[PDB]
């Protein structure tokens, strides 16, 4: 059983600027709140929208979706020095990642895999 | 050996479903899809097709023959469990992951097929 | 450690079709050109963009994105006999791959395995 689950999610970046109009403190970490307070226009609403479109997706591939066992809060999406992003939460499988975002768009996709 | 036979994604442009269900359903759906999509209606019913589609599509293409004589649509059937994960179900030796998503204008479906040897 | 990374990609259509009407020479290899050749319109669109994708996805699947260690060229993408998609490149991992293409947009996904 080496693949514990996948999960994939697409969200209109739009929707994500029309609800940033305090939705960052309820989808974005400490931490990830203070990468975000550098960025702006476009580049924040993606990056938002990336993180929540990971988180999302993330939750899929456990198989309850946001919810009592994982919220957005719980899950910190960090780029490494490559600019590859790192999926840390509490968990004892390894997580994949992956980002993608258009002008319109933010697709994100999470393999889990058994440790 | 890999363990992974192949992978799958799709991207499907809801207003083209919203089209082609203006029967189109019983070539795509199953007899139990079809009595889960009867309960929905509108947005919900199109992006329910819509996901379907992409996920019966997507694995097609994970197993490297498409759509065609090996796989059709109506040899796969899409449930959700309790918790609304999507379960795809088919004769096949292999494990299949599949997830969906739909936004209000698109939908996309990604599969991974798994070795179970 | 199966899975050595997984990569997507989502690409605009009429942004590669911009950027198209030179540019294939950057992305294309000689035999995708040769491939692209006999295509038109948005079938030529959706195919340069595509393996743009394709590419692109491969590299964050390597977790360095295009730059030094992978480039376009570096990279092939052919169809089997029954349409699959194959990406052939120098490295020691079996790269799975897939793409889509609806009217408006190209998406592509690579998981790259570990052989052992
Ligand atoms: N001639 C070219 N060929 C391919 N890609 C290009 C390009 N010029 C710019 N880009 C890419 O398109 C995006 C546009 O960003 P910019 O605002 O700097 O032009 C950047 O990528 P990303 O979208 O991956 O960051 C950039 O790398
Ligand atoms: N038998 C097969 N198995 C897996 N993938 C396939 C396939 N035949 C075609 N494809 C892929 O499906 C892509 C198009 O998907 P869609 O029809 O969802 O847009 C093709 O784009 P290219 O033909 O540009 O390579 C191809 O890469
Ligand atoms: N607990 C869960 N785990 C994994 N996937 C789930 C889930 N609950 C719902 N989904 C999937 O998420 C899809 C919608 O994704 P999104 O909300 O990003 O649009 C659903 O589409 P269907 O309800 O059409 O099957 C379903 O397949
Ligand atoms: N304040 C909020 N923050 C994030 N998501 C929200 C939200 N309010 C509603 N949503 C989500 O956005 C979608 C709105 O649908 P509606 O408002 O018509 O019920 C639902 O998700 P899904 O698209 O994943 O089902 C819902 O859970
Ligand atoms: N070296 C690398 N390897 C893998 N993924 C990378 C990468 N550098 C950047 N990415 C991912 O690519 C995303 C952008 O994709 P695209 O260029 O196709 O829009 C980034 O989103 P964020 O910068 O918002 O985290 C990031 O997560
Ligand atoms: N009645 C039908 N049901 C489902 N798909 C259809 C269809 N008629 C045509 N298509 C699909 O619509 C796409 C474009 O149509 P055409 O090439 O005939 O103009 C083709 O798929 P792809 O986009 O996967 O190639 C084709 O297979
Ligand atoms: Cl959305
Ligand atoms: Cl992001
Ligand atoms: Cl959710
Ligand atoms: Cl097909
Ligand atoms: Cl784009
Ligand atoms: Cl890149
Ligand atoms: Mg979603
Ligand atoms: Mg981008
Ligand atoms: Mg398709
Ligand atoms: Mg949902
Ligand atoms: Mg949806
Ligand atoms: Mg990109
Ligand atoms: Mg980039
Ligand atoms: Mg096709
Ligand atoms: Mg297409």
């Amino acid at each position: 059983a080496m693949i514990v689950g996948i999960g994939i999610d697409i969200i209109e970046l739009n929707r994500i600027e029309k609800m940033l109009d305090k939705f960052m403190e309820r989808i974005l970490t400490e931490n990830e709140r203070n990468v975000a307070k550098g960025l702006k226009g476009s580049r924040l609403t993606e990056f938002v929208a990336g993180r929540f479109a990971a988180k999302e997706a993330y939750s899929k591939a456990v198989g309850t979706g946001i919810g009592k066992e994982v919220s957005f809060l719980d899950i910190e999406v960090r780029n490494d020095d490559r600019g590859k992003p790192i999926l840390i939460t509490s968990t004892e499988h390894i997580v994949h990642l992956s980002i993608s975002h258009s002008k319109e768009f933010a697709v994100a996709q999470v393999v889990l895999e058994s440790s």
